């Protein structure tokens, strides 16, 4: 075929053809800087905000963490529900593996007294207990702590298997229409179980890893944890971020306008010294760390430069 400016053309009704019967994400180049909405949940660090693409995790969708134990995930998400907290919005936190620590999470800035938490006793009693909770159009974020530990009634009760996979998809499907339907968006923590049916409801898939142990000098101050977002249909795929949880404090968002003021050039590195604009920063990356911190004027301002920059 001699084609050239006509191949473009059919190239751009195929996809159209496609995006309106199977949806918007449905094709897409991993270059396009598309789509852009006016709902997203900050996950607290910009780093990932913009891997996502879209600023933050996306409403009405359901994502999915998954990982190792002791990584960030359960960090992240309490993250995702300290931002959709501070927008006045409620949050549910389905716990099924009985482990959560309502310090560090007063800490990430959990309003922890508002929190509504509920403890299963059988699986598809949890995903019930979040579906209704979902359905009431009053929850913005619900977390579901586990796919692992979402064991069903006939193995809680002795009566084989093919039990989770099918537990999960009888519910993902019923769920993901009231999702849509709602505005409210779902974080389900897994291990790195539920299997296929979340990987590939899920519009968002994030595997988050710790890289290193963070060395304070000391002893260690955090972790510095990298996500990768395997599946977005929000936007274009295979992103990375990378960002650091201190050990009580969870995710560095000072320690993120650092790493993204400089490749970013707003934020100058003149060699252990640390510049803005003009004025110093500091002597280091916990010390610009430590100054933006204490300093919160200039801190939202390289993030508002930043954020203008891009979005």
């Amino acid at each position: 075929m001699t084609q050239t400016p006509d191949r473009e053309k059919a190239l751009e009704l195929a996809v159209a053809q496609i995006e309106k019967s199977y949806g918007k994400g449905s094709v897409m180049r991993l270059g396009d800087e598309a789509r852009q909405p006016i709902s997203v949940i900050p996950t607290g660090s910009i780093a990932l905000d913009v891997a996502l693409g879209i600023g933050g995790l996306p409403r009405g969708r359901v994502i999915e963490i998954y990982g190792p134990e002791s990584s960030g995930k359960t960090t992240v998400a309490l993250h995702a529900v300290a931002n959709a907290q501070a927008a006045g919005g409620v949050a549910a936190f389905i716990d099924a593996e009985h482990a959560l620590d309502p310090d560090y999470a007063k800490k990430l800035g959990v309003d922890t007294d508002s929190l509504l938490v509920s403890q299963p006793d059988t699986g598809e009693q949890a995903l019930e207990i979040a579906d209704m909770l979902i359905r009431s159009g009053a929850l913005d974020i619900v977390v579901i702590d586990s796919v692992a530990a979402l064991v069903p009634r006939a193995e809680l009760e002795g009566e084989h298997v093919g039990l989770q996979a099918r537990l999960m998809s009888q519910a993902l499907r019923k769920m993901t229409g009231a999702l849509n339907n709602s505005g409210t968006t779902a974080i389900f923590i897994n291990q790195l179980t539920g299997g296929k049916a979340l990987k590939f409801y899920a519009s968002v898939r994030m595997d988050v890893r710790r890289v290193e142990t963070l060395k304070d000098g000391t002893n260690a101050v955090g972790n510095r944890t990298r996500v990768k977002v395997v599946k977005n249909k929000c936007l274009a795929p295979f992103k990375q971020a990378e960002f650091d949880i201190l050990y009580g404090k969870g995710i560095s968002r000072e320690g993120s306008l650092i790493d993204m003021g400089v490749d970013q050039g707003l934020i100058r590195k003149s060699g252990a010294w640390f510049t803005y604009e003009g004025e110093q920063l500091g002597q280091g990356k916990e010390n610009a760390r430590n100054f933006l911190v204490e300093n919160a004027d200039v801190a939202d301002e390289i993030e508002k430069k930043i954020k203008e920059k891009l979005g």
